[PDB]
């Protein structure tokens, strides 16, 4: 397992973040795979894939994802300028992450319909220190754990909507959970 932090490993970006609550382990496998075990965690978002990402990306995702309670699969990365954090959700636990919020369209790509929203945090930690701003998502209703996201398609369903991204950020395929179980096995390209 490795600590929290960001890094490459086999030519892919990763970056691994927690509350230091415990209950979560993260692993960095060959080529662009990682695992995650967890048991009653706290909070943690952890995965692979680039530093900086680029908004015409398809990104292969494949493997095998397990929650137990709160917990994300997804397309997941920032913007800056303006501060941006993103997720094209292919997957989740107990927790549609949109539940409330305002919906703001649907995209269809790569074999389903998503819907889109936008979301705001409230002086929360961020790629830039603690910090006020928007978050964009894409929801798909065909949950899975494999397959190819072409993030052009969101992006550009985002912009038509009003909702403009800054400069890319790092962009990964990362397991997210909150006060959760599970397991994931996830190998990206
Ligand atoms: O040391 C700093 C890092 O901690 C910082 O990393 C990012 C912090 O925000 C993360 O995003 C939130 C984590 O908490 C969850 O509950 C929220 O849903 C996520 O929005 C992000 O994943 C980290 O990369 O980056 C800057 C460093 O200086």
């Amino acid at each position: 397992t490795i600590q929290p932090g960001t890094g490459y490993n086999n030519g892919y970006f990763y970056s691994y973040w927690n509350d230091g609550h415990g209950g979560v382990t993260y692993t960095n496998g060959p080529g662009g795979q990682f695992s995650v075990n967890w048991s009653n965690s706290g909070d943690f978002v952890g995965g692979k894939g680039w530093q900086p990402g680029t908004k015409n990306k398809v990104i292969n995702f494949s493997g095998s994802y397990n929650p137990n309670g709160n917990s994300y699969l997804s397309v997941y990365g920032w913007s800056r300028n303006p501060l941006i954090e993103y997720y094209i959700v292919e997957n989740f636990g107990t927790y549609n992450p949109s539940t409330g919020a305002t919906k703001l369209g649907e995209v269809t790509s790569d074999g389903s319909v998503y819907d889109i929203y936008r979301t705001q945090r409230v002086n929360q930690p961020s790629i830039i220190g603690t910090a006020t701003f928007y978050q964009y998502w894409s929801v798909r209703r065909n949950h899975r754990s494999s397959g190819s996201v072409n993030t052009a398609n969101h992006f550009n369903a985002w912009a038509q909507q009003g909702l403009t991204l800054g400069t890319m950020d790092y962009q990964i395929v990362a397991v997210q959970g909150y006060f959760s179980s599970g397991s994931a096995s996830i190998t990206v390209s």
